Formats: structure tokens, C-alpha cells, sequence
């Protein structure tokens, strides 16, 4: 690795990670599951009704958005969503011990996973959680690859799985 390559891990963090996995969109759109989404992976609602999505948006942003937000607003909502995922892990009796056992990079993969799936979804992966806590990285990754989360939308989840396997940022290089 060159001097530059060694600097790359200092540029990666949970925000940069999710930004890559979720993209950045300033207008309401449907995600790979067809759910109304905006900004950096902010799920507005699972309802097929666009009007409900716009309603949620104005509530989340605090103004009359008509389905459109600014980059700054996307960033604010994103920061709020990341904080929620972190708080969701730390207050959970099942997730917290696993999180604590992980290295810094895998902790990012953990926050990412909860950001995407929510606390109860992740906390339900009994086997994966045990494997991670036991440092069985290959087995954890293989089992994550069986999940509906990954299989229904592989491009959004693939880098997270790789990160759980390796504990490095390699999956986020060379976009």
C-alpha cells in the first residue's frame, strides 16, 4: 500500500460508508424494494401512496418540500438516521454486547446493517450475531448472504457483508 492507500481508512467512516451504499437523491424515489425513499437512504414509508411519502417528508424536514430537499437537508436527516441506528444498537441487550466485541470497521458495518434493516430485524439474526461475537467472519458473511435483506437488494448490502468478512474498507475502494 502506498502512502495514499494508507490514508484511505482515515477518510472512511460510517457516514461515507452509508453514503456509498445508499447514494444521494434530492427527490423522492422508490428503492430496490419499491419503497418511497429520499436523501441518503431515508425510507419515508412503505405505503404505495406517494401522498403519504410527501407527508412524511414535510414532517421530517419541517417545511413544505413537495418531494424535494436540499443537500444540506439530506445531510441533516442522514445524521439523524445514523444517530438513531447507533442509539438503537447501544440500548439493545442483544446487539450491544456484539457491537462492543467488534473492531472499529465492523462496528461501522453493524451500524450500517441496523440503519438498513432496523433493530428487530438485525437482532433476530441469532446465528450471525453469535458468529460475529465468536469472530467466525467467513461463516457470518455466508449466513448474511442467505438473508432476504441481501438477496432482494444485493447491490445495497454486498459491501456491508464483505466488510463483516474482512474488517477492512476494501469494498468501498475504486467505485
Amino acid at each position: 500500500p502506498t502512502t495514499e492507500n494508507l490514508y484511505f481508512q482515515g477518510s472512511m467512516n460510517i457516514f461515507e460508508m452509508l453514503r456509498i451504499d445508499e447514494g444521494l437523491r434530492l427527490k423522492i424515489y422508490k428503492d430496490c424494494e419499491g419503497y418511497y425513499t429520499i436523501g441518503i437512504g431515508h425510507l419515508l414509508t412503505k405505503s404505495p401512496d406517494l401522498n403519504a411519502a410527501k407527508s412524511e417528508l414535510d414532517k421530517a424536514i419541517g417545511r413544505n418540500c413537495n418531494g424535494v430537499i436540499t443537500k444540506d437537508e439530506a445531510e441533516k436527516l442522514f445524521n439523524q438516521d445514523v444517530d438513531a441506528a447507533v442509539r438503537g444498537i447501544l440500548r439493545n441487550a442483544k446487539l450491544k454486547p456484539v457491537y462492543d466485541s467488534l473492531d472499529a470497521v465492523r462496528r461501522c458495518a453493524a451500524i450500517n446493517h441496523v440503519f438498513q434493516m432496523g433493530v428487530t430485524g438485525v437482532a433476530g439474526f441469532t446465528n450471525v450475531l453469535r458468529m460475529l461475537q465468536q469472530k467466525r467472519w467467513d461463516e457470518a458473511a455466508v449466513n448474511l448472504a442467505k438473508s432476504r435483506w441481501y438477496n432482494q437488494c444485493p447491490d445495497r448490502a454486498k459491501r456491508v457483508i464483505t466488510t463483516f468478512r474482512t474488517g477492512t474498507w476494501d469494498a468501498y475502494k475504486n467505485l
